[PDB]
């Protein structure tokens, strides 16, 4: 260590080589422009929660840390409110909610942020005349004709459900459609206060389990892997899946014929809208008694930068959260056709106790495998609700 400089520590939840190499980069750059700082920069992985649950304990914050989607209900207390900041002008609006409260204070800064539907082949899509479905109802209309039509050879709705987080996202995401967005048919209030009934979120599983028996999702769900569904989708084998983020990108590099689009989350109730799920991804919040508070926040003006938040936020493989930069990045094309759609926040992160992410790709991965049932789900899903509110509670 070089006794002359001063140290900044930041914590990270990116995860790829991209993301963390163009990082360190951003943050060697800093270093030229302050010759006095050198930039800690931390990658906890899997140990990221369990960290930060003891540094918050400990009132012994890093100056900087990625809130990753739950800024307000996790980190209220810690952070310094930002709205004082130049970028601020710039915030996407999509990001409102997430990242600022109604009485004004900005929780955090936005590297990038998170808009997920359905991936899915756009030639497919185009060969069996199907237009991009916008509900649940002509979700399930689609799987059945691309079904019909390719005699079995293509997978109409592909998990790799041998990761229980590929039925989590699943049931994560159609949450939103279900149980938040309608304002004549949502649950926001029961969600939070603990008296939401489980029977409400039964038409989930009962959806699931009549793609599996239609033969509308993969027949080796249950042991299907990640790592397989890359090359399956470059070789027109796969209709649709949930978004993961980087699959057109991906399959482009090993078979540039196969054109994979993205949509919006399917509407669930009439006459609601298609929505786009996430919101916060990677953000840098300070904390508010940070003795380096002041070269924190220069270091959040210095990543604000257009040309430096263009190029974190290509790194990520998303869009930036500032409107004044615009990545390029593989759906850009279909981010702009859905410029107009709104965003709403995982489920989990916000309506859920912490644990319940887990628990979801559980009874899914049950379900799939013929070991529960649509209705004892519902029943199992409340009991946990109550356990982990309780717990996190007491
Ligand atoms: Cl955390
Ligand atoms: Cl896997
Ligand atoms: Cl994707
Ligand atoms: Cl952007
Ligand atoms: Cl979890």
């Amino acid at each position: 260590a070089d006794t002359a400089k001063k140290t900044l520590t930041i914590y990270s939840t990116m995860s790829t080589d991209s993301e963390r190499d163009t990082f360190r980069k951003l943050a060697a750059a800093f270093e030229k422009e302050h010759s006095d700082i050198h930039v800690s920069l931390h990658f906890p992985g899997n140990d990221y929660e369990n960290m930060m649950r003891v540094r918050m304990a400990a009132n012994d914050l890093p100056d900087l840390f990625d809130t990753h989607g739950w800024g307000k209900i996790r980190y209220g207390e810690y952070t310094a409110d930002l709205r004082d900041m130049k970028w601020t002008q710039d915030l996407d609006p999509n990001l409102n909610s997430i990242l600022k409260n109604k009485s004004g204070k900005v929780y955090a800064y936005p590297i990038n942020q998170a808009k997920d539907g359905l991936a899915y082949n756009r030639n497919i899509l185009d060969r069996y005349g199907i237009a991009p479905p916008e509900t649940m109802d002509d979700f399930i209309k689609a799987l059945r004709t691309i079904k019909e039509k390719s005699k079995g050879s293509i997978v109409p709705f592909w998990f790799a459900g041998y990761d229980k987080s590929s039925f989590a996202q699943y049931y994560d995401q159609f949450a939103t459609p279900l149980l938040i967005t309608d304002p004549a048919h949502n649950e926001k209030k029961q969600l939070i206060n603990g008296t939401f009934q489980w029977s409400k979120f039964t038409y989930l599983s009962e959806i699931l389990k009549q793609m599996q028996k239609e033969k509308l999702i993969n027949i080796d769900a249950v042991t299907a892997k990640k790592s397989q569904l890359i090359e399956l989708m470059a070789q027109n084998k796969i209709a649709f899946t949930m978004q993961g983020g980087t699959l057109g990108q991906d399959v482009a590099q090993i078979n540039p014929n196969v054109k994979v689009g993205i949509i919006p989350t399917p509407a669930i109730h009439p006459g609601d809208d298609p929505i786009w799920i996430g919101g916060e991804r990677y953000t840098l919040a300070a904390w508010k008694d940070s003795p380096q508070l002041k070269e924190a926040k220069d270091f959040i003006a210095f990543m604000a930068r257009p040309a430096n938040a263009k190029q974190m936020a290509e790194a990520t493989s998303l869009p930036s959260g500032l409107t004044n930069v615009k990545a390029d990045i593989f759906y850009a094309n279909d981010y702009e056709y859905y410029q107009d759609v709104k965003v709403e926040p995982y489920f989990d992160r916000l309506y859920l106790p912490n644990g319940m992410w887990d628990v979801l790709g559980t009874v899914g991965q049950e379900l799939a495998a013929d070991i529960l049932a649509p209705q004892d789900i519902s029943q199992k899903l409340g009991r946990e609700y109550k356990r982990l509110r309780e717990q996190s509670e007491t």
